């Protein structure tokens, strides 16, 4: 069978994609050969023992691949290189990968001799994941977009620091909160303070989350204004389609919430042609097997439409979709996805399990 | 001097009424007579009792509001009413107020004889403190939101149960933060559980909030699609600047996330003209004393625009200005505001002043 060497299959995301190859028996399949930075398990380091190796898969970072990455293509090694980081995305001998959105552009790029793929903006993933079948129908001029993203995108130690953030708040004001006579502007302004205080934990994010929102993700590209994640919706969005010659505007603003896994987004979609919501939302439903069209309607939505209700699952519920005031070629959606499955490891998982058929 | 009445002053909205008036002063220049609505202060349902007073002031709701107004009216009373509920923003006879955005407006109200005004919803009114200038010059063609939505628009109980929930979800993991080696997924699965257990307490919302989101704001409007919330965008920023001959387009999701008092808003507004953003920002920075134009920088961002920041402060920064990829008439934006201020109490005591000078 095909040999597979794993980096990085320790850390967060390389231990979801572990978990997820366990539960699909990916590792029947394949030949894996695990490698460590530890020199406390072969050696991430040494380009002799990955060179044998007729894959690599890497959920180790950028920094890494930034480093090894060069060194063994330099050696003549033909293998493919599959990668999570954002490192390689933007080079011409490598496709981002997503293949319930995309497959027609890896097929092609195996053809072509395309020996890199990489796992795409998590943030991106999830919008296509969502609304895929408006894509697939050259049905979109562009989308704005607001979103709602977790602490996970940004590592394990934020996810912590939002979640002893959000205990020193109510700790903050645990009885007063148990006394249903207490005011609550009281209790408003004690966390407030918390929040305030010096020896609130805000080192993970440079800002309190818990109980907030920090409006800015990644750093600020002072060529267009946009932060480096917002940067990737425009960037992103056309290679993974592969429409470098016919662009699709895709731009907004990136937020920070206190969510631990689920990216959410508010969309607004500028459609090319007007058509019935009903036959909009027939063409979401059924781009893929993952996207779930939820009705407009309050019960539902609060069970089906939350970072509550999806993360863990590879479910990508998309709702709120109706016509915009600007207009009846103007959409309005709303989707939830888990930024650490088809935002990180699945479409992972999934490309190595073509390589290795 | 004039004599004021006082209802719902005890509740949430009345509180911060009575603590905003008592640091300004606001008590000294008139004659303050207060009502209650228990039998255990004169009675807020006494007609006659209300029938000699100049002005009322009412921040207990829309259900009082539609009992003891029509009562009171109909008596042949000709003072004022000045209303936080949203009850009578739409009728005829009412003028919507926000007196920073539409004075003008306000005073011809008060020449033709109006005689009812009543405090804006809270995200319309934040969203105008923040862009008032951009539709002070007509440049607004349209606007595409998405908000960040506090616990305190919903109520009281509602910020206490978002402030439970969060306890519980770090309670969940308290020992496992402490220990700077434990599993992130192991936390993750932890907290989620307890999320979704039924003794999490979820009665007010319908839904978790803290950890999670809701996009689902009021009740739903079968004719458009909307929630009542998000109808509001279109039909109060329209009175408030009395343009129901030529409507400015505003339209949305208006979602919950847990944050105590302030509102946070992403905006896509399309310009009628392509101009500098130097000069957007200029006339956004003029329009009043409390809007603050936040410098598209990463480290001044994470201090100035957020609820943490704002929160309990009549401060209405705004930024993340620039321009988005659909065109150079397309501009991006964000802003917060306390939710209970400008939002709520604010206008209502500056109308209140107006009255009683
Ligand atoms: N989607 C993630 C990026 C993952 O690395 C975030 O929002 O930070
Ligand atoms: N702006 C508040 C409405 C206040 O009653 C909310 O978002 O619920």
């Amino acid at each position: 069978m095909k040999n597979v060497g794993f980096i990085g299959w320790r850390g967060m995301v390389g231990s979801v994609l572990m978990d997820r190859m366990s539960q699909e028996n990916d590792f029947e399949n394949l030949n894996p050969v695990f490698f460590t930075t530890s020199q406390a398990l072969k050696s991430a380091f040494d380009i002799e023992e990955l060179k044998k190796l007729d894959i690599i898969v890497t959920c180790q970072g950028g920094d890494y691949t930034n480093e090894v990455y060069p060194k063994l293509k330099a050696t003549g090694w033909d293998g493919y290189w599959v990668d999570a980081a954002s490192a390689l995305r933007m080079k011409d001998d490598a496709i981002i990968v997503l293949d319930p959105v995309n497959q027609h552009v890896i097929s092609e790029g195996l053809k072509k001799g395309i020996k890199t793929f990489v796992g795409g903006n998590s943030t991106v993933s999830l919008m296509l994941m969502a609304i895929g079948g408006l894509f697939e129908k050259d049905l979109v001029e562009w989308i704005s977009v607001a979103t709602y993203q977790a602490a996970s995108g940004a590592g394990a130690k934020n996810m912590r620091e939002l979640l002893s953030q959000m205990g020193l708040l109510e700790q903050a004001v645990s009885s007063e909160l148990k006394d249903p006579a207490s005011s609550i502007l009281d209790i408003e302004r004690k966390v407030t303070a918390k929040m305030r205080a010096d020896n609130f934990p805000t080192d993970n994010f440079g800002a309190a989350l818990g109980g907030s929102l920090i409006p800015w993700i990644d750093k600020l590209l002072p060529e267009t204004g946009q932060t480096k994640e917002e940067w990737k919706g425009y960037a992103e969005t056309n290679k993974i389609l592969g429409l470098s010659d016919n662009p699709i505007p895709v731009d907004g603003l990136c937020v920070r919430i206190g969510a631990l896994r689920c990216h959410s987004q508010a969309f607004t979609i500028k459609l090319k042609k007007d058509l019935p919501l009903e036959e909009i939302e027939q063409i979401i439903a059924s781009h893929n097997e993952w996207v779930k069209v939820i009705p407009n309607d309050k019960e539902i939505t609060l069970r089906e439409l939350t970072p509550a209700k999806v993360t863990g699952t590879l479910s990508v519920p998309v709702g709120r979709l109706r016509k915009l005031a600007m207009g009846p070629e103007y959409l309005a959606a709303f989707t939830v996805g888990d930024q650490l499955l088809w935002g990180a490891a699945e479409p992972v998982r999934r490309i190595l399990k073509q390589l290795v058929a």
